[PDB]
């Protein structure tokens, strides 16, 4: 029973949590290797912004902006646990592992994004507008400052991800890092005492390949949002996917079935809005509905009614796509139609972050369109009954048309006095802050609305409930180490990142609240594998 | 080094499931042992009325009624699974799993029925006029009669748990099956094969025993309500308890984490409404609210304004009280209130079904009292802060006084007229089945509603979510096999009812849906288990 490879620590994943783990336990003297299910570096990781929050950070203290601990654990732990939350409690109502973990975070984030930028590894730019999704809680006292992204990302930053995968990979092959594409692990194995010594791996060409690890296997894996099966039997909404790249299969999850972990957060994914369309038909360049662009648009439900403030938080948003009515059996907002008008199209249109308004020469087979509001509705129950399959066989009510000219003659009223009075958009910082491009008018009272066009063309889209990735899997204590069912560390194995256990709960801080923490994990994990004895 | 004690087969648990599982074995020849980890054998189903739902069972054929396979199942998966639904579609919109798991239940459940009363084991009478949950979907071509009892059943039938484990237990000893209480199973032992061959438990005294099982281990052991950690780790909602006896608090989820299973619908569990107080403070003697008691008598929120039909489906109803406002990171209705006058506290009040309306002598430490509403909301602001930390220091809003006035005013006139334009409360049949005792009025439109007394002492109490028990565990076959992660059974193990994965998803099918399904998968279980070869 013997091996093709040996390094000293086994990494499997090549998104944030795989190659900062990597480069951590490499540059500490450690052989590494990166083992890559995909053709392709980056995983989601890759498709992100890279926005990372990182708390307490270099550029926030010499900028003069404070961010002190007490008050960043009553904010995460406000906002993590909002049933328990006790400022009075010795752990402010958090478990001891919740309050361990976020206390982590804070301890490490930063050295951990130091070291990655004295390496030329993630050289970062502060990011100082960027806001807390929850600022206006008082808990908060460090509502904007927490943010770093790639220095050399685009001004709209939507390419940070693929920035940061390119400066991390380069600077993993510079430091002598192994890597392997096409490697799907499969099996950890143990030696007689228990303790992980090597990994098998499923290559393309069927060929199974064993590595020796002789301190260390570190899983980076991702989640398992494109598992359906794994996907539908844990999570705590019925989502359709999300922008998690497709490869992100809950491996981990059958890995580390017969190794006795306790599975911890489970039920949560990071949440949010999607182009439905894109969602069903496996648009691998899809990204979630992080801001809903226009300010001339709605979403209305199938009755042609608002349901929802469109301009909310998307981890809470996606949310409102799941309500439950028991006496129909039904989703009444399964999907929900966003109905824009010319003035959105010309100057709300983005190729980023999920828009849904795409400029001309983007993809735009989601977009629904007539010249009338009658024509629109007949266009819209044309994609429902495409979909009817995925949805339930929804069908717009029979009274769609008058409900949405009301709809539509309530909403002109709340743009021209720039208050919400049924659903608040606007009222919160976080739907100003997201709230995309738009043409600016002299007089717009509230940024997020402007009265719909009392003439065609008008344009719609379907929009339904995925996730960004999963974030349950097995638990690790705050040093990356997998337990056993008794609490204790299976000895030489690790997870970081989206692969195990978040201590976010279902809750979502802050742009950056992936990352950030991640990297913390990945920094505290090479930490602790580098103190490992060599074994087997 | 050896086993204490050897039978044919070993049962785990001592309610349904256990039973059953351990009845149907004996007489197919087998020794059989039953290990009940608490002092007293029945567990939840102790508790429970015992309906049981046996599709095209003998009253219905006796009747000439039919119940026919194929719209069985639709009725089924329209329920289950409402998004993927398709009557079109070769297994209606189910996984293949799902629908062969749903044909096991007709195919199993009349004919399991038929043997435990042959053997005297569980004498049944029908109970006709028990409508299925959801009997308004055409898809239900049976909407009543599905519904069997144990034939000493009382009239409430609510002591019809208690009646079912005593002609259970008292069949099992007369046909010899061994006992063995204060035995807290909490390993599978496997030979070098990875089969089953028995099991280890831990006693009062804190002794361990081994007991080796010839042909097969059958699971029994109830859900994981009370397991605190697991249970807020892998719902969909997060309850505050549950009626489930104290002791189920998923050891099978500790047993085979090292085993390789598929754990599946973790996600879910068989909701309900729960006296809150009862919940936070463990009575055991506590029952889900399936009837909301009173015709006189709303729900209100925080802010003094009805927001759900009250004598919705329970399992349904317990849903709206997780309702999450992501633009105040709060539960809206964490907890609801019941409020009701002194006519609903004199003809409405009862022992059973979960009734916060209690008779008098009963414990009534959750029953909140006052001569005026205005007196009434300071009584509950004490018991909100008393509860502070449970339910996110929850306080009335300012303008709670006027708005409960406007609430019932508004309600009154809904009762008057006999039609809540709201909420529909009473348009659904299961809005009658279960609205429990009401004192007769000549005059009354809506049995449901009565309007509320302008005097009096009023009355109140905290009303939060809960589970029966949780459905989620090791995926079996349909043969009650522990499955593999390759969907290979595990040799010599199975498992039945709660402690398995339930096909019925976060669905609740009708009064007696957990129990009918369990009864014919212990059937299919003993069946499958007698076959097996004696081993080690
Ligand atoms: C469009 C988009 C934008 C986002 N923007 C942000 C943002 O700005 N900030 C933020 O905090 N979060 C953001 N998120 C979320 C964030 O991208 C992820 O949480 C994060 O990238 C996950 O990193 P990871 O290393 O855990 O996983 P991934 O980056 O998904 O990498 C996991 C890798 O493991 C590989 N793998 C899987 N199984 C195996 C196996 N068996 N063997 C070997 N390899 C395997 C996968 O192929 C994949 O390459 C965004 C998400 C999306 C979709
Ligand atoms: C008040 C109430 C009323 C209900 N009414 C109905 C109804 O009318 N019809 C219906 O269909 N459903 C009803 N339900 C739900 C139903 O009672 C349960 O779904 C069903 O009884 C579960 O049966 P079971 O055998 O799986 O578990 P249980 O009856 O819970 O039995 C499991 C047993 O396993 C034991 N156990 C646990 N761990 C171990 C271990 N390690 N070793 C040994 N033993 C162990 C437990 O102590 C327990 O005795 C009701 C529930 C409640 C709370």
């Amino acid at each position: 029973a013997s091996f093709s490879a040996e390094y000293d620590i086994v990494v499997v994943g090549s998104g944030c949590a795989g190659l900062t783990s990597a480069l951590f336990s490499r540059w500490h003297g450690n052989s590494v290797v990166v083992l890559e299910k995909a053709a392709a570096l980056g995983g989601t990781t890759f498709k992100s912004a890279f926005w990372y929050w990182v708390p307490n950070n270099v550029p926030m203290r010499a900028a003069g902006i404070a961010d002190p601990k007490p008050d960043f654990l009553k904010y995460v732990a406000r906002v993590t646990r909002p049933q328990f939350y006790d400022p009075e409690h010795p752990t402010l109502g958090l478990t001891q592992w919740e309050y361990d973990m976020c206390e982590a975070i804070y301890d490490s984030a930063s050295p951990a994004a130091e070291l990655l930028a004295q390496k030329g590894a993630l050289p970062y730019r502060h990011v100082p507008f960027a806001t807390d999704y929850f600022s206006e809680l008082p808990e908060d006292k460090a509502k904007s400052g927490r943010v770093l992204t790639p220095k050399d990302g685009s001004p709209s930053m939507a390419n940070g991800g693929q920035v940061a995968i390119r400066t991390l990979s380069t600077a993993a092959r510079r430091d002598g890092i192994a890597f392997k594409t096409g490697h799907r692990v499969q099996r950890v194995i143990l030696n007689s005492k228990g303790e992980a010594i090597g990994i098998e791996a499923l290559k393309d060409d069927n060929s199974v390949v064993r590595i020796r690890a002789r301190k260390a296997v570190i899983f980076g894996s991702g989640g398992f949002t494109h598992d359906p099966e794994l996907r539908s039997n844990f999570l705590n909404v019925p989502v359709y996917g999300g922008c998690a790249a497709f490869t992100n299969e809950g491996d981990l999850v059958r890995i580390t079935s017969s190794l006795g972990v306790q599975l911890r957060n489970m039920n949560h994914a990071w949440l949010c809005p999607v182009t439905f369309e894109k969602a069903i038909g496996r648009d691998g360049s899809m990204s979630g509905m992080f801001s809903v662009a226009g300010d001339s648009m709605i979403f209305v439900d199938k009755r042609g009614k608002r349901v929802v403030n469109e301009k909310l938080n998307y981890n809470e948003l996606c949310q409102k796509l799941f309500e439950w009515d028991g006496a129909k059996v039904e989703y009444p907002n399964l999907v929900l139609i966003s109905i824009w008008d010319q003035r959105s199209q010309d100057h709300s249109a983005s190729n980023d972050y999920g828009s849904a308004i795409v400029p001309p020469g983007a993809d735009d087979r989601h977009v629904i369109k007539s010249d009338t509001l009658d024509g629109l509705s007949q266009q819209i129950s044309l994609r429902l009954k495409k979909y009817a399959g995925q949805i339930g066989h929804m069908e717009l009510s029979s009274d769609f048309n008058a409900n949405l000219r009301e709809s539509i003659l309530r909403f002109n009223g709340f743009a021209s006095t720039g208050k919400d009075e049924d659903f608040h958009r606007g009222e919160r910082a976080s739907d100003v802050l997201f709230n995309g491009s738009t043409k600016k008018e002299p007089d717009q009272k509230n940024p997020t609305m402007w009265p719909i066009s009392s003439v065609g063309p008008y344009y719609a889209a379907l929009v339904g409930g995925g996730t960004l990735d999963t974030k349950g899997g097995p638990k690790t204590n705050t040093h990356g180490q997998i337990l056993d069912i008794h609490d204790k560390p299976i000895r030489g194995l690790y997870g970081v990142g989206n692969c195990v256990a978040s201590a976010s709960s279902g809750a979502y801080w802050a742009g950056g609240a992936t990352l950030g923490p991640m990297i913390a994990f990945a920094y505290r994990a090479a930490n602790a594998a580098h103190g490992e004895p060599k074994r087997t």
